[PDB]
């Protein structure tokens, strides 16, 4: 990331783990007119079998599957996330949200509200470009762990 997004991503990384799935949800929702959807070309790519391991747990595995892998651990997901490129990983993570959307992913619950203290991150989010926002994302999530 550059100077402009460096306090940004370094912000994102300390608030508490569910707080941060919160926060990559509604970043989701924001980019995801200008994405590319999942999966990507190749049919055999890594990506897909972590997310599929998730998909397979029950929904509050998977939140807790979630939660791991911000964490980090030696576990099988974290594992197989953990061996997984920077792009592969965020695959896993539009994966994931993709699945949120259409019903085999525990979703966003309808009375979750983030905690008091995210709207200075959100504002100063709202106003990096397109590409540091990228920049942000593949840098977050390799970052995780
Ligand atoms: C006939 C003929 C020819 C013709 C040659 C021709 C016709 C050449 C044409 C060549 C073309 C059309 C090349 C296109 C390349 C596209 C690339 C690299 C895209 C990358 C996209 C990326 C990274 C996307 C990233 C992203 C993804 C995925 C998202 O999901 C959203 C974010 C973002 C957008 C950032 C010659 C000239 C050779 C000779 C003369 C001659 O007779």
């Amino acid at each position: 990331v550059d100077e402009s997004t460096r306090p940004a991503l370094e912000r994102f990384q300390r608030f508490d783990v569910d707080t941060q799935l919160a926060l990559l949800w509604y970043g989701y929702l924001d980019l995801k007119p200008q994405l590319n959807p999942a999966p990507p070309n190749s049919v055999d790519t890594p990506a897909r079998a972590v997310f599929d391991h998730i998909q397979d747990l029950s929904q509050q595995e998977q939140l807790q599957a979630q939660r791991d892998l911000i964490k980090g651990g030696s576990g099988e997901i974290n594992r197989g996330y953990n061996a997984l490129s920077p792009n592969a990983k965020l695959e896993v993570w539009l994966l994931l949200a993709q699945g949120m959307e259409n019903g085999t992913i525990i979703p966003m619950p309808s009375d979750y509200q983030l905690p008091n203290g995210t709207e200075e991150f959100t504002a100063q989010v709202k106003k990096l470009e397109f590409d540091q926002r990228l920049n942000f994302m593949l840098t977050a999530v390799q970052a995780m762990g």
